[PDB]
């Protein structure tokens, strides 16, 4: 009846295999879940649906939750983030795989539904990055709400909506804020932007960085390291944000900050990290000079109004795939990258291995809390223990030749915290 | 009878009430507090004593206090850090001032006692800036406990001490951790540092910072910002942490990440920002190069074995105030500046007014809630309410031009806060 | 009987032009050249053969030739650095163009010989970028020396060479030192290698640059640039030189100078900006940690021993075009990329268009004078006019939006200059 | 009868004596001048006059200059740059000195005159650092020209104003470019402003770098280095200049170019390399924001027009030395730094030891060139020999644990330069 999965070219398995091989060894963290909970398989008795953009990254982190003995249904979050020789591979693995690159929206949906039913009955776990999956079911499918243990957010779109279904009381399943674990937002977030977005401007316009003026919409860690990008680039960087705080932080930093009505008018590469709709109007780009390329690295499509584009342009020309060159009614053209969505992801390859393993490796302690100390997690949106915060981090030192410091018992007693115990406050910030 | 003031020269005060005239322009949120709450003087019948370096920056709070109807009794939480000029305009102001620059630890504490009674009696609010004064009368003078309302501290330290007095139920009295505001730690302690470290290093040894090797213990808020100083002159900054993720951060920076028994033959330049005891041992000066600078910026000065020093150097010769040459008995030579105390408030002037302003005008937020809403502040420590805290950041955008973006209903509705209303979550680290 | 064009796929044609339409708006100089000279056709008469990587860039630079009114025949200097789209639009075009990625050393010559003979007669003039053009008639078709006009580098390898042709008395023609050009030299080699070095690394092998530590051979224009790319990113990097002044300044730049033998231990990235033999070795090989990066931004591929990788590892996977992952005898694993050679124009594209417009535009400048004014270029290697290079700059400023400024005749008079003539001695060295 | 010097108090010697000890372990250049030096005494009969701010520095270079044999007469080319102690330290040691900070315009004159006639008759030899000595001379005393034998020149405006003369064939004496020295012009001008600009600043206003915007006149090594400074602690910095190259530079590195006219209306903080006069003018004051700050670092006072603040300020507050606080007639304030004289000498130390170390060794390696290879030096002004240059260099690569890698006969073979030989052509920059 149904497919096994569904993928571009199964032809692809050998060339993903070495590609996934390589990136294993990048992978610490997710490598060293699978060397200690591979015989006591802590997933065993799991089935669980993901909607996270099918990368060679994700397929580390599907082998690993396999590996631990869980049953596995993919999707990508995107029709543009899958990498074809990471899915092929998975597929072959005997992962039912449903994600190719440049899917339509109409196959995006069907794709999440091939991975609600297994062959031992429905779902009961759900590892979602952008929260299409956990909302699909508690929408579309309320009838297996009941059967699902727990739910997993990769990024803060997707948390900040749960947090919103939780005061709203829609959400009938727990879920864990695997984002706003330091050693995930403060490395994947920032540092993994840090690398990949211009990564993603390169490989489609293949722009020259430097001299250009960018416009960063929003100054959060994806902000404070696309902006960090740039500006090292030799870019000259604005940014438009809501926040004081933040925004002062920008300016502390040696960053003009404006508004986007003003900024649109100096901007050669505008970027938005925003996390809400209407960041770059058709009112802004009747000033942008001629060729600015918009990208958007948020979540969704709707930071840019790719639509007043489409619809109030003399012409549209795709260069290549995710490209756009189109022709004002004023002469401008303007560059537009994987048609407003996710540039990093989707010109590119996303964040690195490395960081990749950080937030992956929390993906996978949450799978494992949430599926076996039920108890420990009500229906609600909590955290992840900090001791297993501070897990993450501890298991990638190696692989940088990090040599911590060790405190002594004279210091361990003049602080107050353990030689060999945490110290480690909830009120840090870092 | 008792002594109205004790200060070193109130001849001082002529040259100070300009400089203070100069910094009162650079403390935006300080003068905001002022004219919205002189008239309604909202520290009325309020007998603040509080511990803090009397530096010019110091007085434009002290004197926003007063403005605000309260009762001040200064004193500095440092024998160096003192400005005397700042320490005779604000004698000269009628304020009670006991402070000046070198004082003897046994001068240190009489200064703390004298500003411990009232003309109306006792204090009742305590403003600190390390633990000293809520320690000496918590373990000294325990019968005042009763009459104080409240307590504010300023530093890391005095917060790391106080939840400790509460897990020894030592704390007799509520206190606000101003230090942990995020307009605070991530500006005061980082940015502050990343301006006012290097400008005491230089003003005491005029020595060049490109090309040499800086060694910073301790990868904190302050650690972050030495590093990136030292780092953006030319030099090739080490750094020792006991934490992995915090490690794993300047790893991720490009920094260099060892033990110091490992980076004591290596460095120049010698900065602890740790807040714990023996970072800074014989067993390396041993092995210093000749002439190697050594200083602490932490809050206390047993980072650095000052005593060993005394007590194994050949010969301690003095270039000038704070500034010591100490002749090793293998003929190696190390300058110790302030003696192992504060080096940016020892050798310098401190963080500029701009930033110290941020700190103070929480401080003022602080005492108004501590000694107007002592219901909401129960025997404990408390964080700012970040209404507040966002409130410094605002206070401060305009002086810097900042031009903050507004959403409109349209994006208040997506998002789901409000076009004017909140919308900082208190998971956000920044 | 002899061949029109030989590339990849003539069917790329299409995607190749639009690629070429977004460049030549990005390359402000090439058409201030066309837009200048196309009409007067300075170039009349003249038949260019050129050795240069046969890229996107480089279309815009051969169509500009051509609208100056010369005649073309064109050939890549590299197996793999073709940009086959915008060679088969070359080729459309009506030019002769016998190049694409990948091809075979006996082919790479083969295709040289095509440029060499016109309808019109042999070549008369040579645009070469490595030295294998003008080496090739050099050695193997002297006779072809007399109706060679002038020669044109482009890279300081091939410039290098020329200055020993000539030291031993074995250049027969003159030709022009483009490479040394300022706005080639501290534009091109500096701000060309920060942007595509990275970019060439990333497409190859999606490796995280942040918390790797990277060793650069040589502090040579390519060389600060390739450290302030990869130490932007949070890279720790080591640099390796045997030149004082250079090595003085990387140092007094935060970086540590030391020799490939003790770094070939601690670095991750190994870079070769060197333009001598021998860079990297076997010897060093078996001493790098785990699947260390070894690749090659210099000109020829000679810097890294390739050939002992072959004949000592274990076994050798190619992952994919440009990419090999070789098993040493002690288990660790080297990823080679580019075979050795040029890594951005091997794995990447090459450098951003707005950076490759500065240096062929130089290029051009140096055809019109060699083939217009001979008679100020005699046998030997000369220097593009000062005043021609300065206006390189000036055709620039305008996209950057840069807004010089004007002295007035005061001023004009003061320091000695022309308020509208020159006076950038050359002696200045930027 | 006439004076043996003249100081401001001869009692500073002590501690003046220390500083001068240990600088002398961070100029290991100056020292290698003498460990060389000092028994063949190449500066025998030598009466060398020489005008240089008289700095713990220049004591230095001063006693290398007498350790060599040289007789000495000493002067400040600045009112505000002498630093006393270093002075009173000279002047102990016997040697005649004629400086003291805050000296009159009269009395700068009185003090170089001094300096004209030594004992054995007058000066045979000069070593200048503005051209105010060189000049004196050629237009009052003609008649000391016969008796001297060369000229070294410290800075870029006494050099500027040297290939002038020359060029009005009013040169009657041979001099040296010392500045254009690539160690020099490449390591004082740039990384000593680096460090001594905001060290001027700083001291002198103690304001806060971060978040404010600075307007840098001119980006030629001394721009370069005071841009980058201002940039890393967190301020915005708009760039102006004349020349194309230099400008197109600032933008590829993100700088905002523009002109002062439209700068002048945004910056905080002012700072002029320019070499000529009119930079920041009334016109510019009336539109500065409130308490600006305005300084010159370029080598004379006339960038920044004093004359009108003082004709047109209500007011004008002396803040302290060097630091004046002026009323304009729209009621905003401007901070005036040293006057519009130097600001890293008049307001700071100037740049460290270390740095300027290089720029003195090839100071007193000029003088022996000039003093003993005459014949070598005709009228006019020379460059110092390259290999002396990269001698300079290499003499302070020990100190910084540089570790220089050597060429091997099998590369020295293939490059074609001397295993241990040189190769530094002079189609070099840096
Ligand atoms: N591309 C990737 O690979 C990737 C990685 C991480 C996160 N994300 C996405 O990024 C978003 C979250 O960003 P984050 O976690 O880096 O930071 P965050 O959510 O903390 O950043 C939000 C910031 O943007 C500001 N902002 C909101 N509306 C704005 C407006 N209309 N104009 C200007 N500024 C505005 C807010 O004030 C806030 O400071 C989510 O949508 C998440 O989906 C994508
Ligand atoms: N001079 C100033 O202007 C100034 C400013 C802010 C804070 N302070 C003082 O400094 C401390 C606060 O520093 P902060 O808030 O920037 O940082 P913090 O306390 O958050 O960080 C301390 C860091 O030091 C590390 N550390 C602890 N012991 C160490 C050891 N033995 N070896 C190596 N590393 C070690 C910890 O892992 C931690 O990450 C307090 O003492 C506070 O009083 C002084
Ligand atoms: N990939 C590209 O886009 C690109 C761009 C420009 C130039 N190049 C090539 O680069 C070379 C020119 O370099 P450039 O203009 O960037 O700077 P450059 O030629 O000035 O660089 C030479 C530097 O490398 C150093 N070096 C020489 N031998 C060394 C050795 N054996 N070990 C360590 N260091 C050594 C030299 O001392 C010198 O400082 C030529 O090969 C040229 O063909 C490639
Ligand atoms: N105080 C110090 O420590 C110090 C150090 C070095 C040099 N200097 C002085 O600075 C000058 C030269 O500096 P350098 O060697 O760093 O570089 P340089 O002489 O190359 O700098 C000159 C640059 O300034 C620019 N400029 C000239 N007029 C301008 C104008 N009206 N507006 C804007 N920009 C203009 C020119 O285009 C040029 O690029 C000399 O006067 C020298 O005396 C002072
Ligand atoms: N290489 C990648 N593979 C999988 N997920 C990624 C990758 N790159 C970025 N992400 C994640 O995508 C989320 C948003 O869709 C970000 O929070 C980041 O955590
Ligand atoms: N200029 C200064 N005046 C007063 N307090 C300061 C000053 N500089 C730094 N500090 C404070 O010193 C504390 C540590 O003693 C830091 O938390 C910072 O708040
Ligand atoms: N994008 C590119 N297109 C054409 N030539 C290039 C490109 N990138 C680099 N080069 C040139 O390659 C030369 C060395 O092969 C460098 O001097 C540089 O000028
Ligand atoms: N510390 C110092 N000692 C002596 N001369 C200095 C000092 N700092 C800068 N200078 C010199 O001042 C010159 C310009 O007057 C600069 O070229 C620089 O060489």
């Amino acid at each position: 009846d149904k497919l096994p999965y569904k993928v571009a070219d199964i032809g692809l398995a050998a060339w993903g295999r070495k590609a996934l091989d390589i990136a294993e060894n990048e992978m610490p963290g997710l490598m060293r879940m699978r060397e200690m909970y591979s015989a006591s398989k802590p997933l065993k008795g799991a089935r669980i649906a993901g909607c996270l953009h099918m990368t060679v990254e994700t397929a580390v982190l599907i082998e690993t939750l396999v590996a631990l003995g869980a049953e596995v249904r993919w999707s990508s979050c995107n029709i543009f983030s899958t990498q074809d020789h990471a899915a092929a591979a998975i597929a072959k693995a005997g992962i039912p795989v449903f994600a190719w690159k440049g899917e339509t929206d109409e196959e995006y949906l069907w794709c999440i539904e091939q991975t609600l039913h297994f062959k031992d009955g429905p779902l009961n776990m759900i590892l979602d990055d952008g929260g299409d999956l956990t909302n699909l079911i508690h929408t579309k499918h309320p009838q297996l709400l009941s059967g699902i243990r727990g739910i997993s957010e990769e990024t803060t779109t997707g948390v900040h909506n749960l947090y919103k279904m939780m005061a709203n009381g829609i959400l009938k399943v727990p879920a864990i804020n695997v984002n706003d674990s330091v050693t995930k937002s403060k490395f994947d977030n920032l540092y993994g932007c840090r690398e990949s977005l211009i990564d993603g401007i390169k490989r489609a316009t293949d722009v020259m960085i430097a001299g250009k003026v960018a416009v960063v919409a929003g100054y959060g860690d994806v902000g404070k390291g696309c902006a960090q990008a740039l500006r090292g680039f030799g870019a000259r960087v604005i940014i438009t944000e809501i926040e004081p705080i933040n925004a002062l932080q920008a300016a502390m930093e040696g960053y003009e900050v404006t508004t986007m009505d003003e900024a649109c008018k100096e901007g050669n590469i505008f970027v938005t990290t925003t996390g809400c709709v209407d960041i770059i109007l058709g009112r802004h780009f009747e000033q942008m000079k001629d060729d600015a390329i918009v990208c958007n690295i948020g979540h969704f499509d709707v930071e840019i109004d790719v639509k007043w584009l489409n619809e109030n342009a003399v012409e549209k020309v795709n260069i290549k795939p995710q490209v756009d060159r189109y022709l004002l009614k004023n002469g401008h053209r303007i560059i537009l990258l994987a048609e407003g969505r996710l540039v990093n992801l989707g010109c590119a390859m996303g964040h690195p291995s490395f960081v990749m393993s950080n937030s992956f490796t929390n993906q996978v302690m949450a799978q494992i809390e949430l599926w076996t100390h039920p108890d420990k997690y009500p229906v609600g949106v909590h955290f992840l223990p900090k001791k297993l915060d501070e897990a993450v981090a501890e298991a990638h030192l190696g692989k940088l030749n990090v040599k911590l410091t060790k405190l002594t018992e004279k210091q361990a007693q003049y602080l107050g915290m353990p030689i060999n115990g945490p110290f480690k406050p909830d009120h840090y910030r870092y």
